[PDB]
């Protein structure tokens, strides 16, 4: 149920959902590096976060590409190096850079988001946990997406990548168990972010989510950073290998239809493949 | 959030419920435990009261949940006390008796068909009316390892706790709107009363420890932890999920009950042969 | 590899059951279907045998599966035919009201579990007793996209149908040691007689449409055609598998009935006020 | 049910599943073409596939590396030009060259692996599908592996891929059903191939996947090839979207514990995670 005095590292760290996760680990008194690619917001966050934790929190960043494996590599160094231990681990980076229909994707574009989901996850969960088994134990949490748990037509790398990732959290559960080395996903639906307000505050996209989503209202960061959290904490000790969806029941119905955005640009043929 | 509210434990008397209603009382919530036992839910109320004060509560109420009336009774009277139910987690269950599919006793299959699907229905559907009326809720069921992993010979039991998990998803689906949320949790080998059959067999505990990647047995507080964070605020967004709480051992495969079986029924009875 | 074969199909009287009968007696097969309506079950026979001669044949017996002595009958008179049981088709079942969970009829939901959960264990525990002495066979169960993908307002249906593929599952964990296969198939909108009030209403039609990648309705040969291949020597490397015949509707959603539902409880109900 | 004048494009069609594949088409009628990376292979196989096939059946090669894009796209319009019309594929083209811990995986070999199978199946579906949808339809099957299904603890990037791939079968034939273009997966367990006759043959590793396996026998090439065939045929036409095994059952237990291989070579400490 506490986090004081005990070290984490959180990537993306700068904004959405990874700012909120960091920002409630400070606030119940941890230390946090934050990681990801932008050193201005990376530093924007730290001094904000750090109004947070009066309650013996500290926050501290590091610029990281995490594609280059050296980088997340000296990062994870860094912040077990910071008290000599690295008690968990919530990972946010990830992306998507693709929308349209299979048959015309920008391989190009598929090929970075491969590169960022399935190859950047695994350097972060590599290096992360040879510090965590060495230390005796902790908790990894990889954030998906329901992108993975219901096909999202048009949405190309993003829901197979996150499927990917997925299973290597299951993998990761069942190889580092005996170490004590917890591994679970969280695969959020529609969280409220500025990344994503085209979306949430759009009449037939916001409309289409709401009827495939039982919960009357749209997702918020602290959902997810409370499920984190949940998972980091002593209190989920006996849980790993878990994918949890944090999506107001979304995934009993189906994904979302973006038809209403994309057939004026690729025509209805196209999006059922017809180049 | 357990404070100013009322919940709902059934199978509370002893094992997983007993935890639950511990947890609830000690954060001050107020907890009404039912169950088939009245001797043990009295007990299990004195122990509980010990847990005092954060001002939390303890009452009990007889209950044979293979009655729909006796449920509902139970329901109206959890309510009745503070005038709204805030959750409910269904613990009472179980099963009578492990064998071959080829051999299995009908009378104790419908028997637990009967405690497991139509019992878990009874609570759900008197539970979520009241939860819905109130403005809102979370109903967590218990459910089991048996349900996602196949568990040779235990017959109707992993068969009624996976009926139980669409249960829940389904009641989830359609309860959404009035702010019901509804969530199932499959614990692993807990430690228990239950479970001395295992305990006593180096066979059969060697079994599930090389089943379960994490190097410990279950405890109830495991359990009883997941099924309160279901039950609090900061669970808000999430319904319509099954959960293990198993150390893993979903990602490797259900105990292999062949060591403790085959003395008793032969090699062949447990392929099927008659 | 159906030539020199006998198969038990239950529901085989009509719809999906029937068809499966049809294709395996046109493949030479010999066929006994068994159901509840004897009427039915006769004019299907009559109909079978101009299904003529690649040699097969078809026979029926009235059984009512909820009661687990007139099932061993069955699978008693289609083993003693040729004097061995190959395989069993599993079509028998159903389910007997739309509503809202709050709402649910208890005796139909009972009705249905007994049918679906009950009546199925007893169709497999003893065609399973006859496969393992004869040497291998398998075992087909038709379950239902109800069992994939919430459907609200379905009630026992999708629940019971959940139950009834763990079993299909376990059944096969126990039971491929003695080369008997078990396999579930889970149909979507197969248009039979059954389905006349989805065909008749806009708003449905429209509804399954659109939940379905593929742009028409499910017929009974669909299904057929995978009883059959999970039945031939073909898949004689294939067990314990749940697979879908709905043209691609599991990746979407389960059907919406509030357009035939809320005129009927009213749409507060349907979220489960009372 | 029948396979005659009907074309088809097989990839790995040089060796083990896909020749298997390629052997059942051609003797039933069909013509096909086999890609893969080995043009010796390859030749070899067609001299073989074309005693068969005194049915109608026709056999092709085009030499192609999958993962160029341009080499597949080239593929595709061969196959396609022969008679006008693609019928369907099927997938087998993939590998796995990890064997070791999560902590200590070669990034080099992961970074191969993804490319293979991930980027690979993806150029393959891409132009195959466009070519399908324009034709009217047809039927795409993605070879998989149990690996997707069941942790394989030490496989590092082989089940992550492939479940990656499931996902885009599942994604592609929510796209294109509305062409027609039915797209499923099947997952092969332990399959006799000259490939795996170390694991196959090895008396602790066989044991391992024997208590695993409810059928008592291992899977043989002709059990995938069979269900290969009845999705591409006709009498699978309302079957899409779906993710199905032929492993004897050996899903409902577990994956396979290659420990007595790996002890002995990275000790029981590495095989938990430390460094
Ligand atoms: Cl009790
Ligand atoms: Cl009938
Ligand atoms: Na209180
Ligand atoms: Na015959």
């Amino acid at each position: 149920l506490s986090f004081q005095d005990r070290t984490y590292l959180v990537t993306g760290g700068g904004s959405g959902i990874g700012k909120g996760v960091a920002a409630g680990l400070v606030a119940a008194g941890a230390s946090v590096m934050i990681v990801g690619r932008n050193p201005d917001k990376l530093a924007g966050a730290v001094q904000e976060l750090e109004a947070l934790g009066a309650n013996g929190g500290a926050i501290r960043y590091e610029p990281t590409d995490i594609t280059n494996e050296d980088e997340t590599a000296r990062a994870v160094d860094a912040v077990t190096a910071w008290h000599g231990r690295l008690h968990g681990v919530v990972h946010c980076a990830g992306g998507s850079e693709n929308i349209g229909p299979i048959t015309q994707v920008d391989s190009e574009a598929w090929r970075r988001t491969v590169d960022l989901n399935v190859n950047g996850t695994m350097y972060v969960l590599k290096h992360a946990a040879r510090e965590m088994v060495r230390g005796g134990g902790g908790s990894f949490v990889g954030i998906s997406s329901i992108a993975a748990s219901n096909t999202h037509r048009w949405f190309g790398a993003y829901g197979v990548t996150k499927s990917a990732v997925d299973h290597l959290m299951q993998l990761a559960a069942d190889e580092l168990g005996a170490s004590w080395v917890r591994v679970n996903s969280i695969r959020p639906g529609l969280i409220r972010t500025d990344l994503v307000a085209a979306i949430t505050e759009s009449a037939e996209l916001s409309s289409d989510y709401a009827m495939c989503t039982p919960l009357p209202r749209q997702g918020e960061v602290e959902d997810v950073a409370n499920m984190a959290m949940f998972l980091l904490s002593d209190a989920a000790s006996f849980v790993t290998g878990q994918v949890i969806n944090v999506d107001g029941g979304q995934m009993l119905r189906r994904g979302p239809d973006f038809s209403a955005m994309l057939e004026p640009v690729f025509g209805r043929d196209a999006l059922r493949g017809l180049v």
